[PDB]
């Protein structure tokens, strides 16, 4: 029993991270095989990072500006280049403790692992999702960037996510292992705007399975309801719109339970409209929209790695 | 910006963990040096379990009758021991993967990582409190004894916990690496209760902090108090006493922003008489109880390992 907010184990990850600096600016990069990926910000002076021309600040660049250290070992840069707001450093020696991996970019909803480096140091692990508005609500401060967010799938690491940067409202924004932000973001130090944060509604429903397996059942109302009447309450609550494919990622769990789908929709409208009158689900007097169905069967059914 | 819960990065724990199999009852072992550390229920079968004299059962055991595997890999077991509720295999190898370590029995209220394993597998990681009735609210299912609670501090691991049981309430109960019992608990499948499960007053103090240096501040007001006026509201919504060693703990984080800790008391009063009033702190409808001041400073200003 019990449900908490669970990370993947980090030491595949912890091997990759290494140190990179240009200048006066350090920040973390991720070592494997022979080339070191970390954001092209780290090229920037304070001023540059105002209205950035990467491509003319790159070109005053050469191989011997770029220092990567892992450990207190040196690594010798042999070639450097842009790929979209990621730099990749080429290095003479391949990681030695590169784990099996690949890079994946994420849908909106779906959940990953931070390892938040400072230095080429592993400070610590949390989970996130990527929110529907792609932001995510991070922990991090001055020198976080070019930690990574990654998925295990067994022996795998899927690298989804690299951290650049803060938003006005505290959340973080960043790219995937090929450079390319997730949202409308850009790597320049202007006011930028995330936009309306809606709720992972197919979340909120995995974790009130989660709720219900775990005998946490006092919100189980006698109503059931349809996917259009549901939808017109939830998106009244900023909540995503549910579909049947959404209905069909939770077969497993409503499988198990014995509750149908709509039938706990109605227990989630009842919610939203009425609040949790001071009680709480699983520890929580929120209703928590960051666990996937793939993260509630996973701690529910003990999946390793 | 941001404050989540932060797990220690895992690499140098998960290097340490093995499957130990006794009869038909499997669980995980933490191997350091040549010594297989695990809970003594290992030797048990079901029915055992309900009422076991452990120096009986043990006696009908020999090295042999205990197999550790490390991967695909099996340890010779060249010995065995109790000590407490723990099981001590001496193996043939060292593990070469051994961190700098050290064992600590932890005090109510501190928190630690825990590395969730099934198999000698890990599954994931999170954060816990050894609360004050020596309870943690972890996720556990069959399978995970032998998993581990642990602290870092730079290179060095300190093993706190290892989980042994789950309590009526859904918490969570184990040992230190010595196999002594946090908390009146005992190793037998026998009807046991926690006992009234009191908040961490400090701890609070340390998340609200965390709140106001990260610009959530609303709950801010006017009055300040004393620590006796103080903890005769406290032990009405069951806090525990605050002393003069949790405000010169708090110091640093009072200190920083400028709060004095009895100011930030008279706060804390009026959120428990008044609560929140539909508002949050931190992204948490509920005062949270589970960041140390150490946990705060520590995530603050990004400590690393
Ligand atoms: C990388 N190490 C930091 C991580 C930041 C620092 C505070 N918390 C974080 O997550 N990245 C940056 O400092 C990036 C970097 C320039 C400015 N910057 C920002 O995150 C700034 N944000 C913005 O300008 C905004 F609001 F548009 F997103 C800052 C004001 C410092 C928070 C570049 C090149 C984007
Ligand atoms: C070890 N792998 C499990 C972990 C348990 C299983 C469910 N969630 C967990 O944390 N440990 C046990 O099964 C221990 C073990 C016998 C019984 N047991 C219990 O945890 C039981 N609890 C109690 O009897 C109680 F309430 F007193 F604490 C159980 C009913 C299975 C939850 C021994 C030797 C204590």
């Amino acid at each position: 029993s019990g449900f908490r907010k669970m990370a993947f184990p980090s030491g595949k990850v912890e091997g990759c991270m290494v140190q990179v600096t240009c200048g006066t600016t350090t920040l973390n990069g991720l070592w494997l095989d022979d080339v070191v990926y970390c954001p092209r910000h780290v090229i920037c002076t304070s001023e540059d990072m105002l209205n950035p021309n990467y491509e003319d600040l790159l070109i005053r660049k050469s191989n011997h500006n770029f220092l990567v250290q892992a450990g207190n070992v040196q690594l010798r840069v042999i070639g450097h280049s842009m790929q979209n707001c990621v730099l990749k450093l080429k290095v003479d020696t391949a990681n030695p403790k590169t784990p099996k991996y690949k890079f994946v970019r994420i849908q909106p909803g779906q959940t990953f692992s931070v390892l938040a480096c400072y230095n080429g140091s592993p400070s610590g692990v949390y989970q996130c999702a990527m929110r529907p508005n792609f932001t995510i609500k991070g922990s991090f401060l001055n020198g976080a960037c070019g930690s990574v967010g990654f998925n295990i799938d067994y022996d795998c690491v899927s690298f989804c996510y690299m951290h650049h940067m803060e938003l006005p409202t505290g959340v973080h924004a960043g790219t995937d292992l090929e450079g390319n932000f997730y949202g409308p973001f850009v790597d320049r130090q202007t006011a930028q705007a995330a936009g309306t944060d809606t709720t992972i509604t197919v979340n909120v429903l995995a974790w009130l399975y989660a709720a219900v397996i775990n005998g946490d059942r006092w919100f189980l109302n006698r109503f059931t309801t349809t996917l259009n009447d549901f939808n017109l309450v939830a998106m009244k609550y900023n909540y995503e719109p549910l579909t049947q494919d959404h209905v069909d990622i939770l077969g497993p769990l409503s499988a198990q339970t014995g509750i149908a789908v709509l039938d706990m929709c109605a227990s989630l409208k009842e919610l939203l409209q009425n609040g949790m009158n001071g009680r709480t689900i699983l520890g929580s007097a929120l209703l928590e929209d960051e666990f996937t169905p793939f993260d509630v069967v996973r701690q529910c059914s003990g999946v390793t790695f």
